[PDB]
DNA sequence: CGGCAT
DNA sequence: CGTAT
DNA sequence: GCCG
């Protein structure tokens, strides 16, 4: 074989594809490569799943791998052993390990990393219970996670979605006139439930956007909205509290401002995927020779920033098809 | 051999 | 260290 | 783990 080029953001990758076990698969080893600090293995593991996402058929034979990139002998066999028995004797032994089920259990709390985990599994805990015993251990960041575990495990849906966007809108308007918010990360690149939400602001008159974010973080406080914030600053990892019927339940929320010369960076970056994002940016690096982030498209060589209106115009100038986000989904 | 996003 | 995609 |  299939047409495939090296790069994630090289090709459309949909929200529904085929693959999905193999990549499943692919993707434990590379959660687990993770845990062990194996960066690098944790990103061609990624790498070979978003590759069997963007593919246009099931994978049914081994040969359907021949010439694809990022796979190798040990994705490869992954994937032989799948096709040749329904399971894989290293991804089973890997998700049915204590070390795994624990590192799994600990990274997915918010404020806690493989770093923080794996000290924490060396030094014997193994349930959220012994975190809690152990209070001295933990940040406050950490405290809001382990206090909102099991709402913040919960799947985001679109209903919440559009409650929290209204609510947003409100403080951010009422915190400056003529102020925008608009939805990106996963639900923008039409994913039906998430982790969070994230929503990008901005305001049409560049340099206005100055001091918002805590204008409006004190203003969703006053309402009661807030059980948890960070706290000049430009990004907000929250937790809100938001009404349900008869109830409340706790949601992350990131707010991210951007002064609207760097929107388009903003919102290409916080729209992701994250393995798209990161491919895009090796991709403008090393093929192109500039720097990409979520506040421009850097020449190092010229000094200069490339000024964009749309998420268009930097696909373009990376030599790169536009991608709708739907299509972002790495 | 070292990079692997910023 | 943690967080955002 | 794969590749520039
Ligand atoms: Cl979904
Ligand atoms: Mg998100
Ligand atoms: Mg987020
Ligand atoms: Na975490």
């Amino acid at each position: 074989p299939a047409w495939m080029p090296a790069y994630a953001c090289q090709r459309p990758t949909p929200l529904t594809h085929h693959n999905t076990g193999l990549s499943e698969a692919l993707e434990i080893l590379a959660e687990a490569a993770g845990f062990e600090g194996s960066e690098g293995r944790l990103l061609t593991f990624c790498r070979a799943a978003s590759v069997l996402k963007a593919l246009p058929s099931p994978v049914t034979t081994l040969s359907q791998l021949q010439g694809l990139p990022h796979f190798g002998e040990h994705s490869s066999r992954v994937v032989q052993e799948l096709l040749e028995h329904g399971v894989c004797e290293e991804v089973e032994r890997v998700r049915r390990s204590e070390r795994y089920q624990t590192m799994k259990l600990f990274t997915q709390i918010f404020g806690v990393g493989v770093k923080t985990a794996d000290r924490w599994y060396r030094e014997g805990l193994r349930t959220l219970d012994d975190l809690r015993e152990q209070p001295q251990k933990l940040t406050q960041q950490q405290k809001a996670g382990l206090q909102h575990h099991q709402d913040l495990s919960t799947p985001v849906l679109r209903s919440d979605v559009d409650a929290l966007q209204q609510v947003v809108e409100e403080a951010v308007g009422q915190a400056l006139p003529g102020a925008t918010v608009t939805l990106t990360g996963g639900f923008r690149r039409g994913k039906l439930q998430g982790h969070d939400v994230d929503f990008l602001i901005t305001h049409p008159k560049e340099g206005q956007e100055a001091g918002l974010l805590p204008r409006v973080m004190c203003r969703l406080q006053d309402q009661g909205l807030i059980l948890y914030h960070q706290h000049a600053f430009e990004r907000s990892f929250c937790i809100f509290r938001l009404p349900q019927p008869g109830s409340w339940k706790a949601v992350r929320v990131d707010l991210v401002v951007a002064p609207v010369s760097q929107f388009p960076f903003a919102l290409l970056g916080w729209t992701g995927s994250k393995l798209f994002q990161r491919e895009l940016r090796r991709f403008s690096r090393k093929e192109k020779g500039l720097w990409l982030n979520s506040h421009g498209l850097f020449d190092p060589e010229q000094k200069t920033f490339f000024q964009a209106a749309s998420e268009e115009d930097i696909f373009r100038h990376l030599g790169l098809e536009y991608l709708p986000p739907e299509q972002r989904n790495a």
